[PDB]
């Protein structure tokens, strides 16, 4: 009863491709975000989870939350730069605890890879996510900056 | 009565490591940004330029502008997602022309790699850069979105 510590997220292996595919699917469809089918996602994940470029962390048994990290090189750093591509947890106190655990595990994994920077792109309208990251060491302004850094994209 | 109207940026190869390192260092020092030394940069570039993960495009002969692109996988796409990590050109008409040429070339390369998305993180204060990118098909708000999408980071 007192024996167990707080659950530590685990890294998804290739054997988890179907699990992860279904979680990614379900998280999107429940909140009205578009998604590929689970056959496509599972196939892609059987690739990605076999490598080190995109890493997926799972929280819960059965898993009920996940984090997706991507790594890339950068001309200014000896190690990779990481992005928190996704952090998917249920709304409410439960999900928020798991989210907090997943974020901490992500920072550890980035450090282990020799990374010194973790990035996120966040919708400005998403006050809940902004409050959550800002409480856990993230900023959208540089120290000598006067206003928010912006995410721009172009679909090609 | 021979030449092309416009010159086409070229991809930096491992032979260009010293050149690129010098240009990165000089741009930073000229505009007051911290930089590693050229030795460190040239060494890192001698690795990166031999790969496909970070690509450097050069404009001018001798080169006077450059673009740095990074590529990574993503759970939602079959192809990579690309970031315009840097676009370094001088102020004024001339640099703006080179910058426009470099951005067009960058889009073509990303498309050639099967990429359907090019991302940029831009200081909200940098009005001239925002106008330049918005004139060339970039947006900071999702289609059905109110307000700016934001870049967050945490140093580790
Ligand atoms: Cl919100």
């Amino acid at each position: 009863d007192d024996s167990a510590s707080v659950e530590v997220p685990r890294r998804a292996t290739p054997a988890d491709a179907a699990t992860v595919a279904q979680m990614l699917h379900d998280f999107n469809t429940e909140f009205g975000a578009p998604t590929p089918g689970t056959d496509e996602l599972a196939s892609r994940l059987s690739h990605l989870l076999a490598g080190e470029d995109v890493v997926v962390l799972l929280a819960g048994e059965p898993p009920t939350g996940l984090a997706v990290l991507s790594f890339r090189p950068n001309v200014w750093y000896p190690g990779p730069v990481a992005i928190l591509d996704e952090l998917y947890v249920r709304p409410g106190r439960r999900g928020h605890r798991l989210g907090s655990a997943l974020l901490a595990a992500s920072c550890g994994l980035v450090r282990s890879r020799g990374g010194a920077l973790l990035e996120i792109n966040v919708d400005g309208e998403d006050t809940d996510a902004r409050r959550f990251y800002e409480a856990r060491g993230f900023t959208n302004t540089e120290p000598n900056g006067t206003e928010p850094m912006l995410y721009y994209y172009r679909e090609l």
